[PDB]
């Protein structure tokens, strides 16, 4: 399924080109800015182990989950990832746990070592 898919087809959007953050545009996006560091991004996403079922979901909450870019509130996989996406865009990404949660892991939710899956929709962002 979808993980895997991210696996074969995905492009590697990390710096060092060590396959840790793999990408897939699903839905193509408006404009021909990205965000950049600093700004307010607003975003619907589904998340899950990518050994697992169960996604965490923003629309189970039924609002955006909103962030600042590079101000390490969130993984370094969407610090990266988002910072690559237009606006209007559904983007899967596949995450080793170097550029989530480690070897420590974040548990209950995230185990030691979890690689993970995730569906970004971006909705908007603004400049600091
Ligand atoms: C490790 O802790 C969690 C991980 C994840 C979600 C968590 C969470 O408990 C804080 O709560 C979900 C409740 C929402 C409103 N939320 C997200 C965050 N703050 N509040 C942002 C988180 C503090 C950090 O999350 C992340 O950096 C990533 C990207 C943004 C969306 C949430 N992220 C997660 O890692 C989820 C996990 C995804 C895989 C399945 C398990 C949840």
């Amino acid at each position: 399924g979808a993980p895997a898919t991210v696996t074969e087809q995905g492009e590697d959007i990390t710096s060092k080109k060590d396959r840790g953050v793999l990408k897939i545009v699903k839905r193509v996006g408006n404009g021909e800015e990205t965000p950049m560091i600093g700004d307010k991004v607003y975003v619907h996403y589904k998340g899950k182990l990518s050994n697992g079922k169960k996604f965490d979901s923003s629309h189970d909450r039924n609002e955006p989950f909103v962030f600042s870019l590079g101000k390490g509130q969130v993984i370094k996989a969407w610090d990266i990832g988002v910072a690559t996406m237009k606006k209007g865009e559904i983007a899967h990404l596949l995450i080793k746990p170097e550029y989530a949660y480690g070897s420590a892991g974040s548990l209950p939710k995230i185990p030691s070592n979890a690689t993970l899956f995730f569906e970004i929709e971006l909705l908007d962002f603004k400049g600091e």
